[PDB]
């Protein structure tokens, strides 16, 4: 096994929304088999960033889910070699970001590369007029087909004032070799800031993800 | 006690798949306070149906429900004027059911007036073959926005054969007046076909709902 039980990362990010360019390097650690990780991030280039730094947070860490040992896990399994995914996030007022990641290791250090492409964000709406607050708890739904896992997650942000703003994930996570594939499951998570300077150019977040089968049946 | 611990109900469906008219009528029964009931449907006109009867199934009871103390029950608080809902089918080969709901109650009676029109169901795909084998069991999310419930499950049929046909639930429930409104929460269900004749006109379904929190502290 070469993901030992303290394992440190760093993310690449880099992309546009709504035209704007930015870049983000982050530092992260955790321990893989509990689901549970940190990370400090940098805005590095184009902050401070225009848009609710909310959209951003959960595109910068699979290896850190606590798998039970009845469902196979296709991530960590993957390594060394590593995995790449994919994902759109569709926000309920039409705004959409697409994502592409390639995760691979280096000794103890995971490294992801991630880029994003947003659009469609109204400058009425509560991304560009930063009204979130964090996002909800959420449970991704997992399940195999031809060799990749498929996730969907109904995810949604807190806003200003009280309300929900929704936003609907679809993940592909591809292996650069063939794992042992899982069945039909389940992943809650909770992903929260935990620090940041005043126009969050610089940022930390905490997150814990936890797998497990269906509650009923 | 406006909705007794032991109730029985009725439902009238209504519609169209693919351009084929169909009435179903039920009758149910079970413990709305422990979230189980169980339902004898009979297809009342235009059987036998063409289509699989799994797309039908989940339309045919939300008051039965087990809620737990601290999260408000929208659906029962309703009563007696009762409520209505809409909820959009989105399957992934691009077939679409569109239904609504008016339910109200009489006595220890609640009943259930259902319209559906679905279309877009390949001739060779799982709907119209009838390679269907009941849904995995499913988490709706729930959240309050102007008096109304939101709601969006992730379902997925069983296929002959072991892999899966995803559909995307969209609802929104509508009391009939205002209500305490729930906090952010999910329902697990569990909805299955316990038995049925051969061409599908006479069926019996059970179900199992219970509201939480997400898992995580």
């Amino acid at each position: 096994s070469v993901i030992a039980k303290q394992m440190t990362y760093k993310v690449y990010m880099s992309g546009t929304v709504n035209g704007h360019y930015f870049e983000v390097e982050g530092d992260g650690k955790g321990k893989p088999y509990e689901g549970e990780q940190t990370v400090k991030l940098t805005v590095t280039k184009g902050g401070p960033l225009p848009f609710a730094w909310d959209i951003l947070s959960p595109l910068m860490s699979i290896p850190f889910t606590k798998y039970p040992e009845d469902i196979p896990d296709y991530v960590k399994q993957s390594f060394p070699e590593g995995y790449t995914w994919e994902r759109t996030m569709n926000f309920e007022d039409g705004a959409v970001c697409t994502v592409s990641n390639d995760s691979s290791i280096q000794g103890n250090c995971f490294i992801y590369n991630v880029k994003i492409s947003g659009t469609n964000f109204p400058p009425n709406g509560p991304v560009m007029q930063k009204k979130t607050q964090g996002w909800e708890p959420s449970t991704e739904r997992l399940f195999a087909r031809d060799g990749m896992l498929i996730g969907n997650d109904y995810m949604a942000l807190k806003l200003e004032g009280g309300g929900h703003y929704l936003c609907e994930f679809k993940s592909t996570y591809k292996a650069k070799k063939p794992v042992r594939m899982p069945g039909y499951h389940y992943v809650d998570r909770k992903l929260d800031v935990t620090s940041h300077n005043r126009d969050y150019t610089s940022v930390e977040q905490c997150e814990i993800a936890i797998a497990r089968h269906s509650l009923l049946g």
